[PDB]
């Protein structure tokens, strides 16, 4: 009944306006000075979302990261999110957050590295003090030496990192199926095992995680890692608990060194690949970890590729057993689940599995919104949602971003934490661009700097510090957070606005 | 402990696994002993095809462009078995885009008057004319039946016609690789043939072929948006709309006295949303006239043509209030489509909002509609089904594999849903056992069988604007045609014992 515009008006804006408060976020009261810089950034996102729609071109947040990286670079908004506080980054793998230039320029630098072609023509490393490796399917040589005798060190260089990056090509143009991609990006894995499970550089290369998520103003992370058989240079081969130490005991230097930055846990991971008798085992040792290194060691993770392999149910008495001792042990999971596009098999109904094995946070759960019953288990328990949009979008599961599943998710309010997954292997920044592309593609044109805060501080509110740490860590963050409005206010000249 | 064996977890898990199968579209048929016999032998092969993608590791062929799917999945089981089976209605479909381009080829192309030219973007152009050739306007028209005589391969010249104004000609995904470039195709394709197909008597013979095509794979009923206006005869004389509803009126009642197996048909005047406000509002008005006077055929208003950069619903929204708001109130019943889009939070999107509060009856694609939390509630309680058309949402640029599309979401929580093709003839689709085959194997789960098929099969009865006794008449229809083929596919896939 709308005899005049204004009644109309009134019940368009009541009913956009309750789904606005709905969504994540939409409780938030921005003050004054926030207020000011939401405008600018709805601003520019108004405007390069009208220039797509009535110019008619392709909306480029939402195309391949392999397009996308080099055109938001230069954009305020991107510029604006790179220099915003991200709290946490929650899901990461511990071999694959730290940039391949990094493993180029300074890891095969170092004594006794050597390179080798395999089968498929991709480079591998590996590190053996005791001479040579055996030629197994592949010639090793000396990197130092192929280096001095290429007469071009600077491209020799650069073909290591192009050979090993997932970015050096569109790869959804260049592994045009999902077992095309994960082809690849299994293979880039091989290439690096050998090196990166070197004890020193895998101890370094841990601190460059930490170096590098802290420049791109994150404050804490948690890591999945499998922990064991780092290896020395005398062929001396260590334990999980070691493995578990090492990145304790770099963890406490860098939080030392940097007192502005919270820190970081360890989750153990195991491929879903093995035998359930092996999963039995890595259960019991996860267990122990988690009794002897409280708030350093987690829980536990099942990774690897979810569609192809073992479900949770076909572990179900290994991830029971924990609950069923006498007294009953609880051992925090991590799932990764759902992270498929297919309905109704065992890979979706994985995110069934993890709510009844009582996970604390899932990872990806990308077929969630194919669940209403899922979805409000998760609500009604608080079980964050670990969104990793850049590598869903590269590694198979869509192709325009704003098809994203997790879209569904925050307009429900479901509570989610933005991640990178794997961010060095495709050269992603550690949380910028997955914050970026989540911002322009996963929420409307009409969301602005509140779904950035919400999920800023969700990252840290469903992160497993305990309570005390919590409440330290978002102070920590307040106080970044209101350098970085006023900062913002004076960068982009908004002070009067 | 909650789980001590393994029967209280596959208790918990089966019931909770069993509530979303109940909420799911479908969810609450119980199918007798014959159809449980045919569902057996549908969810075997389901399970195969997706069991061989998923652990020999190869693309989901159901799931990729219909350019590549539909000559394979026409051999399979699955694919004969919803060819046989009644569909209901399609009451989603445009009236210049629902019959074959090979009969516009085989028939139309060889009446007396019909011209030909190629345009400036290399396309070819049809149209009449009774007066000689057109003027030379931006193309040199030219007499087919010289063309075609002079061709030297007359097969050929007419294989040509059709590949250069079919969109399935080559992979659209491929040769049109953007929203706006495929756009242009499929606008150019109307272009193409809008001179012969806006000829009166072509134009009825067409409408025709709509009725013998759909009655053909088993559609007992249409209801078809149209313009209504324009049919233009040999010697110059335009017909106004009414005209055009009355030949409509009298192919459709011809066709149904000769085949009581087929309910019939309805239409929806139709206009396409880059016009002023003041050809809106005529068309209003000419709609609330006909709406008056052709009750039971003429069933209201939609507005149509590319929905991203166009006019928006509130840009007419004087027009669209005007007959609630007289004296006393005309309720002109709404067809919009509503948001064909993957924009959210923008003019788009938000056409939704506006589709409801004018009370539309049913929306068109609502492929936004997962991401409007509170439209759904509306859309539920008001029983407004989506129209899902899930190959022109793929090949017009919304999705690329169909096992992200949008109303998949909606499926699975019982939104009310009708499966439509929307445009067939421009892609050489058949009227609805393509899309009812993609929307059964992609947009719901590997476990969900013959009782989706029979609730969407009935939906598009339900949802029908058919009165009370017609509808009545059409269930009682479709309940005899469904169990012939109950008891036909038995026989035929030798599922008796
Ligand atoms: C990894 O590096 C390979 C060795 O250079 C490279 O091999 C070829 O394919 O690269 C050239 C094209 O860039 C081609 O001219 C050479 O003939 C190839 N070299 C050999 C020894 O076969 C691979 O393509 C690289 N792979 C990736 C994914 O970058
Ligand atoms: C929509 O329908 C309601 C319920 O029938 C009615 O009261 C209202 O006037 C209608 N609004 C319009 C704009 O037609
Ligand atoms: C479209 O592009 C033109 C110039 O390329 C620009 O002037 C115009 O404002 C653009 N429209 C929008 C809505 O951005
Ligand atoms: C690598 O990093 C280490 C430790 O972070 C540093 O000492 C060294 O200079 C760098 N380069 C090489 C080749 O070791
Ligand atoms: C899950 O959590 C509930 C409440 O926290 C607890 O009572 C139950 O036993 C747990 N189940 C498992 C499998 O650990
Ligand atoms: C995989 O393919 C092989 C033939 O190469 C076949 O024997 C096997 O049954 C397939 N597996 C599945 C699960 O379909
Ligand atoms: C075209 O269809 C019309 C109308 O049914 C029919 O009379 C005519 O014979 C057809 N032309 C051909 C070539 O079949
Ligand atoms: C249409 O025909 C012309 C002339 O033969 C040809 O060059 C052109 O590519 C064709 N276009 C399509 C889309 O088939
Ligand atoms: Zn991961
Ligand atoms: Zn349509």
């Amino acid at each position: 009944r709308f005899p005049t515009m204004d009644e109309y008006t009134n019940a368009r804006e009541e009913l956009i306006g309750s789904e606005q408060y709905l969504r994540v976020g939409g409780s938030i009261n921005l003050n004054n000075k926030e207020k000011k810089l939401n405008q600018f950034i709805l601003r520019e996102k108004r405007a390069i979302i009208e220039n797509s729609r009535l110019n008619k071109t392709q909306y480029i947040p939402a195309v391949s990261f392999f397009l996308s990286k080099s055109q938001m670079e230069s954009t305020p908004i991107f510029k604006i999110i790179k220099d915003m506080p991200k709290g946490a980054a929650l899901h990461l793998h511990d071999t694959a957050s730290a940039r391949i230039d990094w493993i180029v320029s300074n890891a095969t630098y170092r004594d006794h590295v050597y390179m080798c072609m395999d089968q498929d023509n991709f480079v591998r490393l590996t590190v053996s003090g005791t001479g040579p490796p055996a030629n197994s399917g592949c010639e090793w040589k000396l990197v130092e030496t192929e280096r001095a005798n290429s007469g071009d060190i600077a491209a020799f260089d650069h073909w290591l990192k192009s050979n090993i990056s997932l970015l050096t090509t569109d790869p959804l143009v260049t592994y045009p199926s999902l077992d095309k991609v994960w082809g690849r990006f299994d293979k880039h894995f091989s290439q690096l095992r050998g090196i990166i499970y070197h004890t020193p550089i895998r101890r370094d290369y841990y601190r460059q995680i930490l170096e590098e998520f802290r420049s791109d103003n994150v404050q804490y992370v948690e890591v999945r890692s499998s922990l064991s058989g780092y290896y020395d240079l005398d062929g001396t081969v260590h334990d999980p608990e070691y493995g578990l130490q090492l990145y304790k005991a770099v963890t406490e230097e860098f939080v030392r060194t940097y007192p502005d930055f919270s820190g970081a846990k360890i989750i153990k991971s195991t491929a879903r690949v093995k035998p359930n008798t092996d999963i039995f085992n890595d259960v019991k040792l996860s267990m122990d970890l988690y009794k002897r290194y409280p708030g350093f060691f987690l829980g536990f993770d099942l990774v690897a590729q979810e569609d192809p392999n073992t479900s949770l149910l076909g572990y179900i008495d290994s991830l029971l057993y924990p609950s069923r001792q006498n007294p009953p042990v609880s051992l925090p999971y991590y799932f990764h689940a759902g992270e498929t596009n297919w309905q109704g098999t065992e890979v979706d109904y994985n995110l069934v599995d993890a709510l009844l094995l009582n996970a604390t946070r899932i990872g990806h759960g990308f077929a969630l919104i194919k669940h209403p019953r899922v979805i409000e288990l998760v609500k009604s328990r608080g079980v964050a949602v670990e969104v990793n949009p850049v590598s869903n979008q590269l590694l198979g599961l869509v192709k325009d971003l704003r098809n994203h599943a997790a879209a569904p998710l925050l307009a429900q309010n479901v509570p989610v934490v933005i991640s990178s997954d794997d961010p060095g292997v495709w050269e992603a920044l550690p949380m910028s661009h997955d914050m970026y592309v989540a911002f322009m593609d996963l929420v409307g044109e009409d969301a602005g700097l509140d779904v950035l805060k919400q999920l800023v501080w969700n990252s840290i509110q469903y992160s497993s510090m305990n309570a005390t740490e919590k409440k330290t860590a978002l102070k920590l963050l307040q106080a970044k957070w209101n350098n970085f409005i006023n900062d913002s206010l004076i960068k982009w000249k908004l002070t009067n606005k």
